[PDB]
This record gives structure tokens, sequence and C-alpha cells, in this order.
């Protein structure tokens, strides 16, 4: 029942779960080396993850956030997100960012419910970063929608 979230070293990342949110192992490598990875545990296993990266001044971005497929829509995304926000304040950041695909409409609702505001679109992001096309609920995942939150 109880989800426990903790830091892990980069040598122990769940590539497995990170690949759910980000199909390329080379992409994942780009930000795990430089960033901070936290995992969610429950039922005797790692079932959630997020990676924070420090980007522009006083800014972190959630580079990857993932929940085990069979456990999605149970409030675990909510929980990881709350934790990312708190971790980011802790580090003295004033801005938290997260990107998601145009097709990721359920994530778009989640992020906004949690305080993120949509501010920008990176066009053709996915076509450019991945050899293979991504389709999600009938919609081509083509562009990265950019969202941000002021922490203070």
């Amino acid at each position: 029942m109880s989800v426990v979230i903790e830091r892990i070293p980069k040598e122990a990342i769940p590539k497995s779960l990170l690949l759910l949110a980000d199909p390329s192992e080379r992409q994942i490598a780009t930000y795990v080396q430089r960033g901070l990875t936290y995992v969610a545990k429950q039922g005797g296993s790692v079932i959630g993850v997020y990676v924070l990266l420090e980007t522009r001044p006083k800014t972190m971005e959630i580079m990857n956030i993932a929940v085990a497929e069979h456990l999605q829509g149970k409030g675990i995304g909510k929980k990881l997100l709350r934790h990312a926000v708190e971790t980011a304040k802790g580090y003295g950041m004033s801005k938290l960012e997260v990107g998601t695909g145009n097709s990721s409409v359920s994530q778009l609702a989640l992020y906004q419910k949690c305080g993120f505001r949509i501010f920008s679109i990176d066009f053709d992001y996915f076509s450019k970063h991945y050899e293979e096309e991504i389709i999600e609920n009938g919609i081509v995942c083509r562009d990265m929608i950019r969202l941000a939150m002021e922490l203070n």
C-alpha cells in the first residue's frame, strides 16, 4: 500500500522503468550522468522513478518520470511529482520544468493539476531524437510541450 521514495546512485538506475518514458538508452545516459535519480518502491519492488537535472540558473527539469504500467492511475505519478517539487525547493531552485509529448494528454492534465503551466512547444522534438515514430492513443507524439512551475 505505502509508496516509499528515495535517492539512488546513478550506477543503480532502473533503466528498465526509465525506458518506459524514454525509448532510447543513449538519451537516458545523457541526463542520468549529470542529474539526480529518485525511485519509488512498493510491494517489494521499484515501481516509479524520476530524474531531476539542473539546467538554466536556479532551474531544475524533470527529464524522465515513469510509473510501472500495471500500477498507473493509482496516484503514484502524483506522489513522485510532489516529491520532485519538494526536492527542487530543497536544492534552492526557483523554477521546475517538465516536458511531455503532444499526445501525452493524461500527463498534460496531471502536470497542470499539480501546478505546472504550459508555456512552449519544441516542434518535431521526437522525430528528431528517435529513429522510430511514437503513437499514443491514436495521436502521433511529434512535439514536446514544455511546462514550468515557480517554486520561489
